[PDB]
């Protein structure tokens, strides 16, 4: 009501992507998405004015062990170069200690991407095998689900993937991908179950889905402490949840505009 709000977002489809003619719009219009929808109507929901902005490291946000910052559009809620942060940016334990979150906008889980005929079903496969490598983003919470997993399975993953060499990990879901479709069946990516099955519906349409998730989660909208958004966001939140905007949204982006039929 008295402020521009200003907005962390990531490049990250199909929440956010540039939009084809970009170069000729201003502001907010230059982009696309789910999660520019949402932060449409999250915005007149809430009655504020808002400016969408890009992370500057292009990335999700990680606390590093030894200089003790924060990167990625966490980081920039922290440092308050931002507002808000409106993207598929997972609720998670360390980060909801340093920033809050609105109750979850789209459920999700870990899944594994592989190029359609790769002899995988599951995790405890991967695990069981050496043939086909695996990794995670670079950064992010599947990366640390991996790290602090006690369980047998996910523990042997990541003790094969933090010293596999040369590294499984990557910079961007897009290298993921890239990595998969490029590698005949030898290397399965993980990643959250909703950008697995956007992907899967995508020209070329060589990548699928196996097995079941391996957790169960959520992205949360995140505001910095003691900011006044943090009810109004969670009510409309909830709000956009029961109208049905929320799967409006998802099958908009992901199944309406489907390339594998
Ligand atoms: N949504 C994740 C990033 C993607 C991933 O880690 O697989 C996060 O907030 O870290
Ligand atoms: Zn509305």
């Amino acid at each position: 009501e008295n402020k521009t709000v200003v907005v962390t977002t990531i490049l990250e489809s199909p929440y956010v992507m540039m939009k084809k003619n970009h170069e000729m719009l201003e502001g907010n219009e230059r982009y696309e998405g789910y999660c520019v929808d949402l932060a449409a109507e999250i915005a007149k929901h809430c009655g504020f004015k808002y400016k969408l902005t890009i992370v500057g490291d292009g990335k999700y946000g990680a606390r590093d062990a030894d200089t003790k910052i924060w990167n990625g559009m966490v980081g920039e809620l922290v440092y308050g170069k931002a507002d808000i942060a409106i993207a598929p940016l997972t609720i998670t334990l360390v980060r909801e200690e340093v920033i809050d979150f609105s109750k979850p906008f789209m459920s999700l889980g870990i899944s594994i991407m592989i190029k359609k005929g790769t002899p995988i079903e599951s995790a405890e496969d991967l695990s069981k095998q050496t043939e086909i490598a695996y990794g995670t983003l670079d950064s992010g919470s599947t990366k640390e689900f991996f790290r602090r997993s006690k369980i047998a399975v996910f523990d042997k993953m990541w003790t094969y993937m933090r010293s596999a060499e040369p590294s499984v990990f990557v910079r961007t879901t897009a290298e993921g991908v890239a990595r998969v479709r490029k590698s005949k069946g030898k290397y399965a990516y993980l990643l959250e179950s909703t950008m697995n099955e956007y992907i899967e519906q995508r020209k070329p349409c060589d990548t699928m889905k196996v097995g079941g998730n391996l957790d169960s989660k959520g992205y949360g909208i995140a505001t910095p402490k003691g900011s006044s958004l943090r009810t109004p966001v969670n009510l409309a939140v909830l709000k956009l949840s029961e109208q049905g905007v929320l799967d409006k949204l998802k099958n908009k982006w992901w199944y309406d505009k489907g390339e594998c039929g």
